């Protein structure tokens, strides 16, 4: 029986540099709490959908660096191995994603990126902790995960898969670029790739806006005004459907001078300095010697906008420059500029940038990757993901049709950072953004069908339930297009209906 196997697995499992804390039988529907998690970590608890054996481990990686790996092994095992990622600067095991994977019969694993808690203070004067964050945590979890999965069931895994979002998307791309043999399938959502450029980008907004009271700064009401005016200029005029959703933000070049202050002083208008701020926020970041750092935040990208651009400076970027790049807690985010952006690119710990165009090894072995990004994502720019696709195409010397074999990037209209947004956003990257449980409308199942049955996804279907609910009646559904296709409304059918839209890439 399964409970006897799980209890006895504790003593028998002797992996190298690995101390097994415990093995726990967890039946279907049981609520598992996480009391040893950091106060900042989320979630505090998760409901498992199926019977599993929850293995907990401590993996020492260096003299002063270590991981906390967990492996959730289901009783109704399909043969598939899965690995989860992390988010932001966090050392939090994403337990909802590990349980989500376990629910579909995957032997799922998840690690804490080399530290505990959302802060990156652990990285200060510690190369081993940074090394785990950049690549080694997810890699070591995958190698050890396969060995324990092999030893537990008494047979090797059929296929290896990855599912990650935000920082997880970067971690998935790190694997596709530098560790191609680890995974057969990868889902990389809203990737934090070009990571040093992203922290440079996120840090620069404070330097542009300044603190509240300053002439360059915009309040939450003034930013809300700007995003409404973005829809006036760019929503219906560019996609023909006034739904508050920009279907293709590439076509939108917003001009904030439409809201110029005719009055003597501001009230519900943009001053000269505020116009300068919006163009910099909706414009690219360059640096020393005219070098290109990171793209704009696209107009309409309201989801997760307040975190980076707010009343105080952005903590993740400040900590990155303080602890990792400059190695100084005295570093001031108020005086951020070109010299900081240049230094981050030159330091680039363990190639955390993750901007490698050559995916030959990944293609050669026959691995697949589904890349996706929400178009309302205001925390990480979707334009960055567009530029990576083109960087890969240019580096490898392969057209979009050749890339379709192994690499497809989907642009999800009306979807925020990983979850949320006001459009047909639920594509099944995690529980929070879960819609249907079919290949066409669940990206995890789409990845499985592509790797095993050879069904390459033409689109990925997202949904919005009534009143933006977790489940129920489907209000809006749209088949989101892969780059460089554009989703075009047919000018007759109901825009909520999938069949009214069409993915177009004009060649004649
Ligand atoms: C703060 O402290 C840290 C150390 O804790 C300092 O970080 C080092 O910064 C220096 C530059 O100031 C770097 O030295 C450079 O190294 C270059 C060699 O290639 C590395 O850097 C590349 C970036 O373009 C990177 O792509 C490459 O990655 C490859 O090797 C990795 C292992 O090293 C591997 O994991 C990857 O997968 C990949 O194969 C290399 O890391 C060289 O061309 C330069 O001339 C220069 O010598 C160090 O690399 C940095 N080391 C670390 C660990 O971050 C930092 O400078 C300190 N800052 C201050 C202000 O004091
Ligand atoms: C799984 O177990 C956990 C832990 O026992 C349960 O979490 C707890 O859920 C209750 C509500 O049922 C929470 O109480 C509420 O907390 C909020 C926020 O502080 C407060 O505003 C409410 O007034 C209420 O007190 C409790 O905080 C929460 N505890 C933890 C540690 O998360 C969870 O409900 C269980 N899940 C299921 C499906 O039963
Ligand atoms: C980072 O957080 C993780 C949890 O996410 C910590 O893991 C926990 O580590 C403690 C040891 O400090 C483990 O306690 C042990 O429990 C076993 C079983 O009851 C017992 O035999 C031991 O004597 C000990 O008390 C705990 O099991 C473990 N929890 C999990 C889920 O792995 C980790 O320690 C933290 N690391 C750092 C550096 O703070
Ligand atoms: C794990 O690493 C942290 C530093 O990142 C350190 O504080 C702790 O002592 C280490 N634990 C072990 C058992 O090596
Ligand atoms: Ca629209």
């Amino acid at each position: 029986d399964f409970a006897a196997k799980c209890a006895g697995f504790k003593t028998s499992l002797k992996l190298p540099n690995t101390k097994v804390w415990f093995t726990e039988h967890v039946p279907a529907g049981k609520n598992i709490t996480f009391p040893d998690n950091h106060p900042t970590c989320t979630p505090k608890s998760t409901i498992t959908d199926v019977e599993i054996c929850r293995v907990a481990m401590f993996v020492t990686t260096g003299p002063k660096s270590n991981l906390t790996l967990e492996a959730w092994l289901p009783s109704n095992w399909t043969g598939r191995f899965l690995s989860t990622g992390n988010g932001g600067m966090a050392g939090c095991i994403q337990y909802d994603d590990v349980a989500y994977g376990a629910g579909f019969g995957f032997a799922t694993v998840g690690a804490n990126n080399g530290h505990n808690g959302t802060s990156a203070v652990s990285m200060y004067k510690n190369s081993g902790v940074v090394e785990d964050y950049v690549y080694r945590s997810v890699h070591t979890g995958t190698v050890l995960g396969k060995e324990l999965t092999k030893k537990f069931y008494g047979k090797k895994h059929t296929k290896s898969y990855y599912l990650g979002c935000s920082t997880g998307g970067r971690q998935g791309w790190k694997e596709a670029q530098s560790f191609p043999d680890d995974f057969d399938g990868i889902v990389a959502g809203a990737p934090a790739m070009r990571f040093n450029g992203l922290q440079s980008r996120s840090g620069s907004f404070w330097g542009i806006t300044g603190p509240p009271g300053a002439p360059t700064h915009l309040s939450p009401e003034e930013w809300a005004m700007v995003q409404k005016n973005v829809l006036v200029q760019c929503d219906e005029p560019l996609d023909g459907v006034a739904d508050g959703i920009l279907e293709d933000p590439n076509l939108c070049q917003y001009r904030p001078e439409a809201l110029v202050c005719s009055k003597g002083q501001t009230k519900n208008c943009l001053t000269g300095p505020q116009i300068e701020t919006v163009r910099k926020v909706f414009g690219p970041l360059y640096g020393n010697n005219g070098t290109y750092i990171y793209p704009r935040i696209p107009p309409g990208a309201d989801q997760g906008f307040g975190f980076a651009i707010g009343e105080q400076p952005f903590p993740y970027s400040t900590e990155w420059f303080q602890y990792v790049i400059w190695n100084d807690t005295k570093w001031d985010p108020n005086t951020i500029g070109p010299n900081d952006y240049q230094k981050a690119s030159e330091v680039n710990p363990f190639n955390v940038e993750t901007w490698e165009g050559d995916l030959s090894k990944f293609r050669k072995r026959g691995s697949k990757i589904i890349h996706w990004h929400g178009l309302e994502d205001g925390l990480i720019s979707s334009d960055n993901s567009m530029e990576y696709y083109n960087h890969v195409s240019a580096t490898m010397g392969l057209s979009n049709t050749e890339l379709d074999e192994f690499y497809r990037y989907f642009r999800v209209s009306g979807c925020g950072h990983c979850s949320g947004g006001i459009g047909a956003n639920r594509i099944g990257n995690n529980r929070a953004n879960l819609g249907g449980k079919e290949a066409k409308n669940n990206v995890l199942l789409a990845l499985v069908k592509w790797v095993e049955e050879g069904q390459a996804p033409e689109t990925i279907t997202g949904v919005r339930y009534v009143n933006g609910a977790t489940t129920g009646k489907v209000e809006v559904e749209r088949r989101h297009c892969r780059y460089p296709y554009r989703n075009v409304w047919d000018r007759k059918g109901n825009y909520k209906n999938p069949d009214s839209w069409k993915c177009e890439l004009p060649l004649e």
